[PDB]
DNA sequence: CATGGCATTGATAA
DNA sequence: ATATCAATGCCATG
């Protein structure tokens, strides 16, 4: 049975109640400056459908819409906002979001629309927007009948849900890290998104230029090397050349075929001179179409700056994503790809690029959770912690630790916060499960206390179900009971895992809340631009440098207390690449 | 073709 | 041994 609704023509007085749940529906994926295609409102006085250029043209409407005392329930607000900061006009009030609330109820379930969300209460009385818009090629906006009829039904879920999604997120003890935590941020990622980040698109041409020169020598190489011309993006046609023509060994043979990965190619480097080659195609490669066209596809012609989206409702630990762009995988590990930062530049004259990182805060998390003893002490006397690990697991002093020991003990502490296992770190230090096991061994011996918490978070995933995280995000984990090893032991990774980068998670994100606030209250022009999981990246007026280099690192630093001090390094400069 | 999904690869946290 | 996003190649699918 169709439900009812009013089709207005114009904005009425009942359609501006102080409590409501609003639908501003934006298809197109990639909400910046995009079209907004309906309206949907749901009060105490019945449902409205609006057009948008009849509302949003409406100056009620509008001041209703900027009214924080006006309450609104919504489903992805962010969406919303942003869309609406495209067109001048700002949203305000906004004090549920269904999208924040299931994916706080259990990230597993995927939940990208009402429909989905509302199937978690067995409400089913709306369609998902799939069903609607189609998807794809094929996608498209309905015709007004159809259209409205389904703002309606999401905005009728919203209104019903809301209570009963509370009400679990209250029994869950996670009624504040929505309200408090995630709905705030919610905002603080808009004006990001929104702000955008300058690009110098001539400094990224040019890049494009030398990458296609290096490219073209290194190809023509290969085709030298090889006897032949072939495609050297596909592992498949490589393969062939390498484990077939040229003969080399096979060490690693993929699910389809031979693996041509990195770490087997710099293995097989000493056998021919093509490999060094290959692997050198590949890093130029990945560099020139990821990053070089990648990033100019999606800079905007009239500002040169890219507006990522951050995906605050995907990952099943509470990290953010980044998407068209991704700006949180932007090289710098190697110099080369290095250089690709140097074109994010500051978006107005005399103003710096400011970025504050977080030092080792998984390791310190962990300190903190498992209460260990010699961690602790390790952090309290702010020990390079690698360098402390490897004196404690090869039994030396820090004189007596080579750099070999250093990366291998570095290599042990990765799998400790990961959830460890022989195999992963054998293989990641190319050893034998054996050897591996052993460092294991060697690394729970010296803390203890470590290997208490990895033990007791998995009986505890494996009791309630679920294991959680400092400010009480939580993730499902059914495979922990699982009879299959393989399925299991990822399981109880997860485990381990979760509560460490799921609790630098909330600490961050409680730093970006209390930094905007302090920003504001400070009066500075200084704003965020990104976030990469351990870091803030923020740009501004070069005189605000002083102020800033003692604000970030504090707020950032007070977050949250923990049994171990919080460090935070920080630097700046003419561009991104500049601020180390 | 026609667009679409899987496989493999590699970039970040570092 | 964790969490992501996305590019190229290649076969599914019609
Ligand atoms: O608007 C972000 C918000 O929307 C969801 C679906 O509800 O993701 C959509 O938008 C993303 C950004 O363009 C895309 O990556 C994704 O594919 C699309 O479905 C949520 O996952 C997200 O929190
Ligand atoms: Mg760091």
């Amino acid at each position: 049975a169709k439900m009812a609704f009013t089709l207005a023509d114009r904005v009425t007085e009942e359609m501006l109640a102080d409590k409501a749940a609003l639908v501003v529906e934006v298809v197109e994926e990639n909400y910046h400056d995009a079209p907004i295609v309906g309206i949907a409102v749901v009060n105490e006085h019945g449902r409205f459908f609006l057009r948008p250029e009849t509302a949003l043209a409406d100056p009620q409407f509008v001041a209703w819409l900027g009214d924080e005392t006006k309450k609104k329930s919504m489903f992805d607000s962010k969406r919303a906002a942003v869309a609406l900061k495209w067109k001048g006009i700002e949203l305000c009030g906004v004090s549920f979001d269904l999208l924040l609330a299931a994916y706080l109820l259990d990230p597993a379930q995927g939940v990208d629309d009402v429909a989905a969300a509302a199937k978690m209460k067995q409400y089913e009385a709306v369609r998902p927007d799939e069903a609607v818009y189609g998807k794809g090629a094929k996608r498209a906006v309905p015709d007004e009948p159809v259209l409205a009829e389904h703002l309606v039904r999401k905005a009728a879920a919203i209104w019903e849900l809301e209570r009963p999604f509370l009400d679990e997120l209250r029994r869950n003890e996670q009624d504040r890290l929505l309200v408090e935590l995630e709905q705030p941020l919610s905002s603080i990622l808009a004006e990001m998104e929104f702000a955008g980040v300058k690009v110098d698109t001539k400094r990224l041409e040019q890049m494009g230029k030398e990458l296609a020169e290096q490219l073209g020598t290194v190809e023509q190489r290969i085709y030298e090397l090889a006897g032949q011309e072939f495609n050297i993006n596909s592992p498949k046609q490589l393969g062939v050349i390498l484990f077939e023509k040229l003969q080399l060994p096979v060490l690693k043979k993929t699910k389809t075929g031979y693996s041509t990965s990195a770490d087997v190619l710099e293995k097989l480097a000493p056998y021919h001179e093509i490999v060094e080659n290959i692997l050198h195609y590949r890093q130029l490669g990945k560099l020139q179409s990821t990053y070089i066209e990648g990033l100019l596809k999606v800079v905007r012609p009239d500002t040169k700056k890219v507006h990522t989206i951050f995906n605050q409702a995907l990952t099943q630990t509470g990290r953010l994503s980044s998407t068209e762009p991704n700006l949180q995988n932007i090289p710098i590990r190697l110099e080369e790809g290095r250089k690709i930062r140097q074109a994010f530049v500051p978006s107005e004259s005399d103003w710096l690029i400011f970025a504050a990182d977080y030092s080792q805060i998984e390791l310190r998390v962990l300190a903190h959770i498992a209460e260990d003893d010699n961690l602790m002490e390790a952090f309290r006397r702010d020990l390079d912690i690698h360098t402390k690990t490897a004196m404690d697991i090869f039994q030396v002093s820090e004189d007596e630790v080579t750099p070999n020991m250093r990366r291998q003990a570095k290599a042990v502490n990765f799998g400790i916060v990961y959830g460890i296992s022989d195999y992963g770190l054998a293989q990641n230090l190319n050893i034998s499960r054996k050897e591996a096991a052993e460092f294991i061994e060697r690394y729970f011996e010296s803390f203890p206390g470590v290997k208490r918490y990895m033990e007791n978070i998995v009986q505890e995933a494996k009791q309630k179900g679920y294991v959680t995280t400092l400010l009480h995000r939580r993730r499902y984990l059914p495979d922990i009971t699982s009879r299959n090893f393989n399925v299991r032991s990822f399981a109880e990774r997860m485990a381990m895992n979760t509560p460490i980068q799921g609790s630098a998670a909330d600490i961050i994100k409680k730093a970006m809340i209390d930094l905007n606030a302090r920003l504001k209250e400070e009066r500075l022009q200084a704003h965020l631009l990104l976030q990469v999981h351990d870091e803030l990246i923020l740009e501004a007026p070069k005189e605000e440098m002083e102020r800033l280099c003692r604000l970030v690192p504090e707020v950032m630093e007070q977050a949250v207390t923990l049994r171990v001090p919080l460090k935070v390094d920080y630097h700046y400069g003419s561009t991104w690449y500049d601020a180390k």
